[PDB]
């Protein structure tokens, strides 16, 4: 089988080790019960993490056979930039978008840590994501995709485990009992692309961003917090974000880190979404992604000045589709690769230019300038009145056909046959 | 022919009379040259219009055989609400949307004024839209659609006319010469759904919202302008917006007028778009639509809590498609009616509920509450760990197929065959 | 729970009783083991069924508390006609289509039999579909959709059951042992809309239609079988198929039965498809649907003469999407209803006319005539050379933008910069 | 201007010279009137053309300054194969498809002949396509795309020309008068990918394929014509068609020529389509494309055995969209390149395998075998009954939401609240 319901005694088990209580207690438990756990910690540039190096040490202290720190920032930022280039975001509300930051983190974490484990001769994976969420499924697909012989063991869904220790307090009393010493209004996941806040009090639709203490930006909704308007420039070269406020970077990680600081000072990008889980039930989250939002705005502004209507519609439609696949843990499936590759090659390749913005609070900003060697937009941009008259006349054929259709629809009752207005009246409950 | 290149002497000609210099001079000229012009003015609830009644009088004074004021507010608001229900908006940049307010105005104006003219035995139409824009084509389609025998005469594209008087000063000197007495950094069109600002200085991408004196809201970008945060509630009943801040209205026109005041105090909805004209060339505009934006945000928030993923994706895809048809002057074509009707019946019908927002400046706002008897979202909402294990296992078949595809793509060079990362590397210029 | 793993002793259990060995043995077993089974047989107009009345009698003989025959033909044909109107078919190969006949049968069977059971105070359902196929899931969704308190019991996935009797021979020896007396190269499912043939020898891609003994048509691939060319006319009225060869019918069931005879004499509609199961693994089937195919061809021919390009594209795109939802057992989900309703109202409503065809063997036929009061097509159908010149000239703006894009793509290596042909060369493995 | 209304005396004019009466008379006339015409003939592998070499000679005899024969077969076949790989076909009726053969011919002809002309210092183009069709616009876009300074001169839309000689007889009397010596039920255009038949008697929907004398295949509808069943194998390697009946070819042109012979003996691929012109009016045509059809069938059969559901849906949707762009003369526009490139790279690259078919008459054939190293389909292809039970159970959340929606739709009147059937009844004219 793929999913082992019980602890594989004596077997080498890889654990995606975050360092929290859940994985610490599970690691200690798996060792105590006879398994040989190996710890793998992903450096994802978590904004509230200042000492990634201490994590593998705690894993060793708790029983890990070996513990490694895998740096995933470069790959994370590369995929985040690809998402920006593809507009691979689908959970939107009134124009505010969730930038699929956790989905991106799992795609890189799931593949890189499993590759690292297979490299160390480890073919069993364990991660603390619960059986009720999206993550459990994302890690599942990316892992089996990377290692065909990968088997999954999640002690948290093992009777023997859940039996004795099953709650937070249960795990804490367990650590104490094992000889080792050692709560918000919501849970937070984060990486350098963004932070998500969900569960607990955020489960209630009457809670709001007001109970959140943002970790990548300021509380822009608090009028007492001072936020000076700020001018910012964002420049792209062939789809690559290369300069912020005229400064370049040694690598994309440093660029994204700076994008985060700029948007962070304003709270740019924060949204509140009710979304659909992979298991077709809804969930609610409050999200942060200051740098992604900054790049996304500049990218789209350039896009509107550089590409034609049909190409921009493909960016939107293929982008939304890709966003859903990314969210489902299918970022590397053939249908996703095809959409991503096509958008990167034909849309992003031409995105060269610079956008100037004035940022104030949250999502309030203004566009101040747009420049590009590739613009198809031109001020006061060729044809005569007579050329237009002919073009207008060529429309008569189709207008006549449409007029006949309206007559036919009125006849069959879809449009009111009695409309002393001139405005066709569609016959449904709303009109 | 349909488009008459020269003035039809002695013939009754209908003129969409706005009251501006252009149509005033044209009316006087057409009468002077032998035609029998009839004036029709549409009451569209233009925000900067306080005396619609005086317009037909000026038409009479300038030579109109008869002049009528056609009230189009009810139809305008009805179509605007339908657009909200259908998310019929397509020009977006970073989540900021143009609400197709001029397109909606033309659809109602073009049909209603032509119906009024045909009613008075008038079968020739003239309107001052230039031969370089979208409007000329919108009025053309809606008119011929409403009156099969409609012929078009636009003096502004008549040699005899353009010859003598051809400029603004030319027309002004013409009025004076005819015995009658009588400039911004951009041109403005507006109706009660919104205001558009384009041309002149706005043709330059280095101009911005800063040179605009908004007519439906405040200058939220001016830090010296004081804008108190404000809580607002918006309630829908079966897709119909029925209450604002707990108050109902005698009709939808009054509701929209109030929505405008609420969003106006904050500058909600304002955007800057580079878009594609019907003639496939780009144009730039700065837009206002405070009430539409307010309703749009609340509607979408409810939508995310009430409908499933596939239904919401149809709202987005069909909505964007509909927005483009609306923009092209095809709001009543069969393909548009089908999308609009389907969305009104199956999506809007279930949109019942109330959304509470906190508005600050421009597009900076927060969602404070979302309630609905039709929510499918439920706090802490059924299945066991074992149920999930089986569901996860059912994925293996497709994961194996995908793994084989990745192998095949690496083999054919689409993915790097040499990737010591674990993260598949797509082979294109961006990666 | 929803799915009962073990027999609910003493409880009333509803069984979708087909009369085959599987359900006969299961019914006898469930009674013998203490449950109180009720039998429900759906009359679906199975082509190879001549005595539906005897089925409930055999159920009574085997232990059914009560047995009913539910006529589902009218609903089946109504849904089949809706599918035709919506082009709700998605498994196609070289233009040959699977008409989703089993999916349609399950939607009507699953809802109607469950309603019948709930009517008799029965709230547990059992059906013999295996745990490896699509059907098990289709019946599951339609049942719970119709009865919220419905619980599922499938003895075939019950250890106690599978234990003792688990094979065909096991069940046969069981009947004998219980006091009652009593194999092709593939399995067949069928209803009056079509017949499916799959499994066994058809699992192999080197098998073909040659091993199939069609039950709704002749062996058109056998040159020794004589098939006279035949002229046939098909007439629709507002989307409803009303006449075949000039004759009308007392109801749609009789019309479909005649459509089947006409197409059957030729083998019209037969296809061989490799498709994707709901569980994302592939399956292979050989299908028959002579009447559906006949109506589908005539409907589409009229569609091409009556509706415009955008409307026809929506028919194809929304139709394919709907076909997939139908196949998944989601024919009544909101996203499906929206697509189906929109197509029926705006596309089908205008389909009035008659198509004449000459049928020969299999899918070889010719179109001989197409007539319709609603045609927008007209022989030698308005504009001048000068009108076209202007229209062509209006294209220059976009052509220039496209030329600049080609230059940009060549520059970035997507198109060959070295092409002494004039034909742009896309840079990928295929060119 | 771009389109010259009158003959540019003394100027070098390039003429796409087919050799027919129309271009022969125009060439002679343009020389006689003072222009300096250059002739360019495209070798497109026209099936009914046995002496392409004589064409430029006749051009020289009629006054051409120089005349060249440009071989376009290789490029034509390359683009035709790309279309097959992308399923770039959109005019379909009952599964029968028009393979966009003229659109492909114009894309190669328009670009290659203009490049040849610009090469000879010729910057004015003339072609005999009428102002009422699609071709005039296709040649227009491909030409200006290839040569920015290209100007168009079509004598057929020149008053001076149309004045004196305007009809066929007029042109014939003209040739005689100039010292040179020298009708079906429809017009035919053709190249090695296919033949189109339209106009004249085919304008009437009561005409049929029976009045057509096919030029690429036999009259399969004539029962007296003997057509022996034939087995054929088609093999692809990474999307490239490489073998037919086990034989390979020196180049793709020879392969396509053989594909044509094979399908031609049976009349495979012939269809009758009512379609929409670029100018939104309908037209009718009868088409031949035996080789394209043969490759298309084999390609799709392999596609169904190799790619997953989402990837196949993209092939269909993106393919149909691409087909429309191709038809409009936009085969090289950015939105087309993006769709074509994505499909070639991610779908076609994996199409390796062989399909065996039995061809009889017209579109009647059977699939006999399908093999591929890349198949994801496998006979008797992993999961247990318990795994399926859990997977089925995970559906309850969404089923409950859907049940609530049905209740809501019944409440708002979209579904009958009174349905003693169990089958939800959609409330519209069709049900
Ligand atoms: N930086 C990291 N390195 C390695 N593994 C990690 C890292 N961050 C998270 N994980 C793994 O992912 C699991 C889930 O993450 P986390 O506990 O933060 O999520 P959550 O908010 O509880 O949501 P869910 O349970 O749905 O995943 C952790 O138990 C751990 O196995
Ligand atoms: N309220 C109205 N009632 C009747 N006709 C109107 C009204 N508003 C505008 N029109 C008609 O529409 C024409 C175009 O409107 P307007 O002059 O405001 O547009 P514009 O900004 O110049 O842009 P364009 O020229 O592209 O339309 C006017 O010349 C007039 O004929
Ligand atoms: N006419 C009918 N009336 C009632 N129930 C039926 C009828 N036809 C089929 N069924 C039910 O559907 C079940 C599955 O049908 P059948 O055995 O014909 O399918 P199959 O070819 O074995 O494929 P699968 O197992 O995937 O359904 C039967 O066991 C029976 O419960
Ligand atoms: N092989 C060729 N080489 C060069 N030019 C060609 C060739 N075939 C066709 N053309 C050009 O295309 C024009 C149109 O082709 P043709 O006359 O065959 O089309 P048609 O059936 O009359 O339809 P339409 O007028 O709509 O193009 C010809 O007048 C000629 O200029």
């Amino acid at each position: 089988t793929t999913i082992l319901k019980h602890l594989p005694v004596g077997q080498r088990i890889g654990i995606a080790f975050s360092g929290g209580l859940d994985t610490s207690a599970a690691l200690l438990w798996m060792r105590q019960k006879g398994a040989v756990p190996y710890a793998y910690t992903a450096n994802l540039g978590q904004p509230d993490e200042e000492d990634y190096d201490a994590i593998p040490r705690r894993a060793m202290e708790y029983g890990a056979e070996n513990a490694r720190l895998i740096d995933c920032r470069k790959q994370l930022v590369a995929e985040g930039i690809a998402a920006i280039q593809c507009g691979a975001f689908h959970n939107t509300t009134g124009g505010l978008t969730y930038f699929n930051t956790t989905p991106l983190g799992r795609a890189v974490t799931g593949t890189m840590l499993v590759a690292a484990m297979k490299e160390d001769g480890v073919n069993i994976w364990g991660d603390g994501s619960t059986y009720k969420g999206n993550d459990i499924e994302r890690f599942y697909r990316y892992g089996l995709l990377t290692n065909a012989e990968l088997q999954i063991y999640k002690p948290w869904l093992d009777t023997d485990f859940i039996d004795e220790l099953g709650g937070r307090h249960e795990m804490s009393e367990f650590m104490i009992a094992c000889g080792f010493d050692y709560e918000k209004a919501y849970s937070t996941d984060s990486n350098m692309l963004g932070a998500t806040h969900e569960a607990k009090d955020l489960e209630y639709l009457n809670s709001s961003v007001k109970i959140v203490n943002p970790i990548m930006g300021v509380k822009f909704w608090d009028e007492s917090v001072k936020i000076p308007a700020e001018e910012v420039t964002v420049r792209f070269e062939q789809g690559h974000p290369v300069a912020l406020n005229g400064k370049t970077f040694s690598d994309d990680v440093e660029m994204m880190l700076e994008a985060n600081r700029i948007g962070g000072r304003h709270g740019l990008g924060m949204s509140d979404q009710i979304e659909n889980r992979i298991i077709e039930a809804k969930s609610r989250g409050i999200y942060e992604a200051p740098g992604m939002a900054l790049l996304h705005i500049a990218y789209e502004r350039l896009l509107t000045g550089i590409h034609n209507e049909d190409t921009i519609e493909q960016y939107h439609a293929h982008g939304r589709q890709l966003g859903r696949l990314l969210y489902q843990g299918r970022w590397f499936d053939s249908q996703a690769l095809m959409l991503r590759d096509s958008l990167q090659r034909w849309v992003a390749s031409q995105i060269t230019g610079e956008v100037t913005l004035e940022l104030r609070r949250g999502n309030d900003y203004s566009i101040l300038n747009t420049v590009s060697e590739n613009l198809t937009y031109k001020p006061e941009r060729v044809f005569s009145p007579d050329d237009r008259i002919g073009q207008l006349t060529m429309r008569n054929l189709d207008i006549t056909d449409t007029r006949e259709k309206l007559f036919g629809y009125a006849k069959t009752g879809l449009l009111s046959s009695s409309a002393a207005s001139g405005v066709p009246q569609v016959e449904n409950l709303e009109n």
